[PDB]
């Protein structure tokens, strides 16, 4: 059972949350953490929408090697890299890293692949871990030093192509968090300061967590221009003959998306697994205590299973001998299963079931017959009642501001802002510089210029340095 | 084209089709391959298989990291492990082991959440790479420096809860062999030289490999009975508040089964993939050397075969003829290919070649549906079915030593009745190996559970003493 408050130790809640829904246990190399199965059936959720998705694209899975020669991949990250300079006893010829990402893994292959615009556009992802030595503080899920994630990488004959697909992997992730887990996010693009300097622009979907008022990026998407067709001499020929760099794009989401469902959604009890996700959407729970009526019970309980199954609702009866229905309640309460249906004598007798929902704790009495149809619209109503409480929270944590003086207390508010910015180099830094001072006696960045514009009225200035503004940015101190 | 004649060159051959359909891209690292889309869809294809299977055993998927400490890891295979001992410049304080399998990672966590009998069986698996720093010479999909597998690591209450599952397992292994990539498989149990050390019994499906005459392990299901458990103190309390070990069982299969199915069916033309695992169970070739009158048919044709769920691709390139075209998806082993020109427009019809035998259907379009869905059962169950035959021409069954290098030198394997005590094994190994010179060694493959009759008094092919049961032996992976 759960004992810390969600609203007074944020990290403490979140970790009782994982450890006893048993989605997380804790390992001894820092910064990893296992993934058991509780957790580990919401990944394949995710994983198998995004996938069937992204194949309707016309992208194939691959797999490449999770070794990169020193050299290719040496071709502020370095001190990430993993490296493996053994194998038993014997010293290694030239050590080899283990892949932060595959790039360097998967652009030689591309080159030699792609010689005519017949082979274009080239379109592979593979689901994979990756290995980083993070510096920052680790969190499970959110933080990981190997984590699970896909990446995906394209190459296309035109740059119109190429920025197409961004935005269509995009808005699959937009669907990710937003259709699967519930959460809203904000679609945007990276300032000059924050995207992949490998690549000509970065798209972004940002999250928003109330409780420590920190953003958080969900899932990236990048149009990379030409710059790695240059590197990597990924050319092609035209139907006319000449020969012309392709033009990329890459993608990743990982298991981070996890650790944002579960801060989003959780409460004082635990875990609350949208329905779209939940391996178990209906927990069937007898009540057996004294020996009254333990068969019948039982046998309804398999009928009532085999009914809400031809619904396509995903149901287990935890008929376990060894554990009180008291222990049962608990159970799946900590766990964040959507629906409980209880069923005892009383209940038997009247043709009736007893379920209580996990979001609002809210219980129903229903008959056999109306639960299909009334546990589909339950679930629907948890859904979208857990997306629209978190889209109303992400919406009270964000501040429209004209000047910098507005910032630091809106930042001890926990929230962001959405300020008008002339998207100028150094004054990202002089920001975070300063946001960062000021909040010792930390710092505050852009998290993204959402696509979503709100009007720029004429002469309007840059709340930071007073000239002219551009479009509006949002920022905030972020994970 | 494939050039390598798959008979004499055997393994020009096999590298010529794995490159030349596309499957695999050589790669800079030692005993590490890229497998592209024409590979990886197979991968796809039978890890959803066995997936969905375990699945309704109630085992239950999980991630565990790749990453185990030197004092866990180390609680014979030692030379195999990669070692990671740096962080950009920095030194860890202890060197970090990459998984080459995961017991040591997985049986301290067993042994904190099983605390009772309620808590069992526990039933988990993994989809993972592993890492082996392999000694013998690498082959692509069969003996790879990282390979893509599952490990499955289950607890009972009882051994006989944990053998129940041992052979639930060993009977999916031989459906993701025979049923998806219709590979004959032989059920048996490994010898006591050949078994998990860690465990009391393996059992295993063993594949025949008719081009080298070479046994291969195929996938591999152990009853480990309690010994790690002792190790790693996974105990409960059983009903009466007694302390007592758990019963466990691993088991795994890895993209070696890609291998095993290439080599098995493949032809001097290339590859043939069984439909079941097809990328492409039919390619669609229009025969053009566009006005829209050919394409668009092809189109319509599609539609309606992907209605009935076969998996099309119309080839509709530019730059190539026809010919090249038939060459091309033949390497890469497309069971079906659709002809579409301009007399099948004018007739109401489509002409269907099928890449097994190359015989030849001409079929009305309404019936394109239902005739193709026809063809594949068949190309799939007759690609089994000579697979195996071919299995059992391999097959020689000896009464005596001096029959065994005649069968191995006719790339053989032997089933031969043996005593299996301990030693006779290693000096069959040695004495084998020795004529051999004059890999050469000829090893126990498994005692298969289908045993041929044993007349009463029969005697060990080697030792002379009474034989228990048949062995089967050979050369091997
Ligand atoms: N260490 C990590 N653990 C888990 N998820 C991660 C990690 N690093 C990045 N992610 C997620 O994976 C997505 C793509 O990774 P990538 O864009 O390479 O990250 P990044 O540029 O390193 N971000 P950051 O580490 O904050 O500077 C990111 O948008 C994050 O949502
Ligand atoms: N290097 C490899 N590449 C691909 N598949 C492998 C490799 N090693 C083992 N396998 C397969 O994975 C299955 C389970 O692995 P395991 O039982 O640990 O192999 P093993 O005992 O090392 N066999 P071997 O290496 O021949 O002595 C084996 O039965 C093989 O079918
Ligand atoms: O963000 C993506 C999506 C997946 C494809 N890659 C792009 C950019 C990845 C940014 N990134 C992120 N982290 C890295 C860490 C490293 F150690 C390293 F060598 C490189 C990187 C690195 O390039
Ligand atoms: O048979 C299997 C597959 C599923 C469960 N794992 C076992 C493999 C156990 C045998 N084995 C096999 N190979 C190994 C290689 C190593 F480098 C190493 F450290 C350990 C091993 C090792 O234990
Ligand atoms: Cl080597
Ligand atoms: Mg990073
Ligand atoms: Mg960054
Ligand atoms: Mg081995
Ligand atoms: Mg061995």
């Amino acid at each position: 059972m759960v004992t810390a408050k969600k609203d007074e130790n944020f990290s403490e809640w979140y970790t009782q949350a994982i450890v006893r829904s048993e989605m997380i246990e804790y390992y001894d190399i820092s910064g990893c953490y296992i993934m058991r199965p509780w957790a580990f059936h919401i990944w394949e959720k995710v994983q198998r929408f995004f996938d069937d998705e992204i194949k309707k694209m016309g992208v194939e899975n691959s797999y490449f090697p999770m070794f990169v020669s020193r050299h290719k991949l040496e071709k502020g990250f370095s001190p990430e890299v993993a490296w493996v300079t053994h194998y038993g006893d014997s010293p290694l010829p030239e050590k080899i890293a283990i892949r932060p990402t595959s790039e360097t893994i998967m652009y030689p292959a591309y080159a030699k692949w792609i010689r005519s615009h017949r082979d274009l556009p080239l379109k592979l992802n593979q689901w994979c871990s990756v290995v980083r030595w993070e510096f920052k503080q680790p969190t499970p899920f959110l933080r990981t030093r190997e984590f699970l994630w896909q990446e995906g990488h394209t190459a296309h004959a035109t740059e119109e192509e190429a920025w197409e697909l961004v935005l269509d992997i995009l808005e699959l992730y937009r669907r990710w968090y937003e259709e699967c887990l519930a959460v809203p996010v904000i679609k945007g693009e990276k300032s000059e300061g924050e995207k992949f300097a490998g690549g000509k622009k970065t798209t972004t979907v940002e999250a928003f967590i109330p409780e420590n008022g920190r953003g958080i990026q969900a899932a990236t998407s990048h149009l990379l221009g030409t710059n790695f067709a240059k590197m990597f001499e990924i050319e092609f020929e035209d139907e006319e003959g000449h020969k012309r760099l392709v033009h990329q794009t890459s993608w990743g989401c990982t298991t981070r998306s996890l650790g944002v469902m579960i801060m989003t959604h959780g409460d004082d009890k635990g875990l609350v697994i949208p329905p779209r996700v939940a391996s178990v959407q209906v927990v069937i729970i007898p009540i057996l205590f004294k020996d009254e009526n333990t068969g019948e019970i039982l046998g309804k309980c398999r009928e009532l299973k085999t009914m809400l199954e031809k619904a396509d609702i995903r149901v287990r009866i935890d008929d376990r001998s060894n554990y009180t229905p008291g222990w049962k309640y608990n159970h799946w309460e900590v766990k964040g299963v959507p629906l409980r249906l209880e069923l005892g004598p009383k209940d038997l007798a009247k043709g009736t079931a007893r379920v209580v929902r996990r979001d609002t704790g809210e219980a129903y009495q229903i008959s056999w017959a109306d639960l299909a149809p009334k546990l589909l619209e339950l679930m629907e109503g948890i859904q979208r009642s857990l997306f629209e409480k978190a889209k109303a929270r992400l919406h009270e944590g964000i501040e429209k501001i004209s000047t910098f003086d507005e910032v630091m207390p809106a930042l001890n508010r926990k929230h962001l802002v959405l300020a008008p910015w002339c998207e100028d180099p150094e004054s990202e830094e002089q920001i975070k510089k300063e946001t960062q001072k000021l909040s010792e006696i930390g710092a505050m960045k852009t998290l993204c210029i959402p696509f979503d514009q709100p009007p720029m009225p004429e002469g309007t200035k840059c709340f930071y340095t007073g000239k002219p503004a551009k479009r509006w940015t949002l920022w905030g101190r972020s994970y």
